[PDB]
């Protein structure tokens, strides 16, 4: 079983230091109504590092409850740099109705390839729901090698692919050339189309928070092999895809959602904070050429 | 400022049947004290802080404080986090358990901006009254505390007295001490302990000192006494072991070396950390043959 297509790494809106549960639910329904195939609660874009275990439960339960009765899947973030914790978060995400888990590579402690294998093997054997690996070396300080990804894909039934955020289209070829049955997912919006055109089967997008219809159309154009139309949308989105990373994700996207009136307060949890006034103006200017769907 | 400097050891955390070997933990700390170490760093990066429970962090810090009582050895407890509310709690938690100061690593993974790093450490410094040492290791965190950010935190926050640098950037070490010579630059990379000390650094937080505490202590104290010839002499002799202790990610090689030297009973890690490859196991054993390793 797999979870693919156009997917959104959901932001986590805050109101006076607390999770805005009403805004969280209405933001997910806005994603559902704009053709998004799955939502990723408490991911990296959702500020998972600063959320309590209770708040992660609430965000996952809201996502599951909002997506019931639709095709939209819930791919909950449940990674950790401690394997015993990552196993607990995986079991915790399943108990709350998630269709699958996105489990980031252990950050900071830099496990070896052997350790990465044993880390994910313990996670996969703890649940019966699909597990999508998440490789983002710029954040974690380590890399899940192609061989390690392929071994985990072949040895673990529920591990069905990887979300790549590594700016390495060479590795994307390497992955799908040696194991074309895995689901390569783009975790980097600017290169959504090149990953999809090489056989990638979906994206986990940051831009889709603001422009879910455009990311969805891009993905489904690519899945129907209409690469001209898929590339066109990807080219159209390049400016917004880069300006959403002038500061660290999710600082720009939350700023954009606030500027569009899609979230009610521009609140982060430290060490995340508001962007500079120069980047605030940059985001506000680039957004003006994109039509932002309302509620 | 209240400072904690000198030769310091990032203590490994020995495991036995998946649990912290507390008796071994105390014995290893005593071995560090008896070999001239000026401070010990419990539940740091080398101590596998990522996989220790909150209670296990308490036990390790208290054991270090208890073992160091009656000596001049300070306890600089690791108490960092990528969530500011948690890092504040861990800083206060470290103070409650008798730590002399805290080593607070830059928030990992979520890559805060320099403005966010400033507010992150400012909240930590205003939560306790013990010294706070910054820890910049961009290869692990994915972010860098800029020289300007470190200097602002040093000047604006009373308890922040310096930074443990593990960035392979001797240029930044010059940049730091040239613009703020009052701060305590601490070497977080054993191979370049002497270059950092010779530029005005006032201590090291060492991985090699777990295995060779007498050599790291003599190196550091030679440099602090401005005997740079003897300090460099030790640094050059230590280069081979300093590099092989990172043939795999810290603390995989150092724990392997401690096991090979008979200093710990079992070569146990907590996943996602694991034993090294058998080739690197032999390479570490090969390099150790050059060095005299103190017992207990
Ligand atoms: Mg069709």
């Amino acid at each position: 079983n797999i979870i693919i297509g156009a997917m959104t790494a959901l932001i986590t809106p805050f109101k006076n230091g607390k999770v805005d549960e009403q805004s969280y639910a209405r933001l997910i329904k806005r994603q559902i109504e704009n053709g998004i195939d799955a939502v990723v609660p408490v991911g990296t874009t959702g500020e998972s590092a600063t959320l309590t275990h209770e708040e992660k439960r609430t965000c996952i339960e809201i996502a599951v409850e909002t997506c019931k009765g639709t095709k939209v899947k819930v791919l909950a973030g449940a990674g950790s740099n401690a394997t015993h914790e990552a196993v607990g978060l995986a079991k915790f995400a399943k108990e709350h109705g998630a269709d699958g888990i996105l489990s980031v590579a252990p950050y900071y402690n830099k496990p070896t390839q052997q350790g990465l294998y044993e880390h994910y093997k313990a996670i996969a054997q703890s649940v019966d729901i699909p597990v999508l690996l998440y490789n983002v070396p710029g954040r974690t300080g380590c890399e899940i090698s192609t061989d390690t990804i392929i071994k985990l894909f072949r040895d673990c039934e529920n591990i069905y692919g990887v979300k790549e955020a590594s700016g390495n289209i060479d590795k994307c070829v390497d992955l799908l050339a040696h194991e074309p049955r895995m689901m390569l997912i783009s975790g980097e919006d600017a290169i959504n189309y090149p990953i999809l055109s090489n056989g990638g089967k979906g994206v986990i997008s940051v831009t889709s928070n603001l422009l879910p219809d455009m990311i969805s159309a891009l993905t489904h154009f690519a899945l129907d092999e209409n690469y001209k139309e898929a590339k066109k949308i990807n080219d159209e989105l390049y400016n917004i895809n880069k300006i959403l990373f002038c500061e660290s994700n999710p600082i720009p996207i939350k700023t954009a959602m606030y500027l569009a009136g899609l979230i009610e307060s521009l609140e982060f949890r430290l060490p995340l904070c508001s962007p500079s006034k120069e980047n605030f103006a940059k985001i506000e200017e680039v957004m003006k050429k994109y039509k932002i769907k309302g509620f």
